[PDB]
């Protein structure tokens, strides 16, 4: 039944449970709200990287080390990825991180790129430096909702020919809404994603049930005791 | 076998990897030189919060809502504990978090609490607030290694009094090495806790590689793909 009620897409869960999606708008506000209450950027970049490697981990079957190439672009988004990555690597996966070079500077890329630097895991600059061969997980976090001229761009349009050719199964890791995805992860309540998102999944951020209240959202947990969980249409 | 060298007990894995324990000294250089790397205490608070509320969930069952009485103190280990609680919350869990009142007010507790406050959880500073029955779980957070006189404290021993009486089994999060517990969760590297420490956990704190290499640790992860193991001597 419907214990999820927002001021568009309907999901729900394995036991039946109604999870909306909420536009890109109250996403924003949500989560502005959880960052007023403490909820850093910091703290979220490091659940979200436990939480979707966790994910990860489970799609690489979690008994050669299995490979995984993440596909990061510039902006909050790709430090997720970043994130991701190392805990990724902490595990003995074998991560190769493409970003591609800029010169704005961006501090939470900034954080999890030094993080990232003392694992064993790669980081590249040119798609040519990934494996030619199909890896085992592509993770893909190259598009940001704030940069609508994003995907106009070279080096954008060759990360996303690479990913097509490669032909390994990818994940997307909070994709937008408008690369073909075999699942996406969907943060704290999903976007209205669509059929090019492919298996639809929700992580849990760590948000507070008040929160939620304080946008208008009458919020009760779907995920029962875990932090990432399966979505149907 | 070993594939983790330190410069005192030792534990091994499900698997049989050697885990040695390490100093409270080296211990606390690994996580300083963790920090300059950009692996924040905020960050591994929120961490240590989702790990360990995973391995509570897996204690409690994970399928009327189970309760948890968390005890803390004044300190970064009763922070450690809040934010396990507010993840525990979020889950659906009841929650009463015990935490006496005090005058010198520390960053990680009022982070962690302001957080806890929008959660369905009930603070109180009295152990009569907690219940009169037994529990499902609780969760000891008392201690610090910082303090030698905290535990002549009347309100520790009060508190320590009341999980004792309680009946419930105990987890304690993050131990000093001198309430016997039923499991022990340390932290990244385990200190070399005994017999009163019970059945000892490792968690995974999201420290890569070569931060373990720049304290004199030769480090390979012991922890597969899974965040939280069980440890034996």
């Amino acid at each position: 039944y419907r214990r999820i009620i927002v001021p568009s897409k309907e999901f729900c869960t394995d036991s039946g449970l109604v999870v909306p999606s909420i536009s890109y708008e109250l996403h924003k506000k949500l989560l502005s709200v959880a960052e007023k209450h403490g909820l850093t950027l910091e703290r979220r970049l490091e659940m979200t990287g436990v939480c979707a490697s966790q994910m990860a981990l489970t799609l690489l079957g979690g008994p050669q080390r299995p490979t995984v190439a993440l596909l990061c672009g510039p902006h909050v988004k790709g430090a997720q990825g970043i994130s991701c990555g190392r805990h990724l690597a902490n595990h003995d996966v074998q991560v190769i991180l493409f970003l591609p070079n800029f010169v704005k500077m961006l501090e939470s890329i900034t954080n999890e790129l030094s993080l990232f630097s003392k694992t064993q895991g790669q980081q590249v600059s040119s798609l040519k430096d990934l494996p030619t061969s199909p890896v085992d997980l592509v993770i893909n976090c190259l598009d940001c909702p704030e940069n609508v001229f994003l995907r106009d761009q070279p080096w954008y349009k060759a990360a996303v020919a690479w990913a097509n050719q490669n032909r390994a199964p990818v994940l997307s890791i909070d994709p937008p809404v408008h690369i073909d995805a075999k699942w996406s992860l969907a943060l704290g309540l999903p976007l209205p994603l669509g059929e090019h998102a492919g298996r639809i999944y929700l992580c849990d951020i760590g948000i507070p049930q008040q929160v939620f209240q304080e946008v208008g959202i009458n919020y009760h947990s779907p995920f029962g005791c875990k932090f990432v969980i399966p979505l149907h249409s």
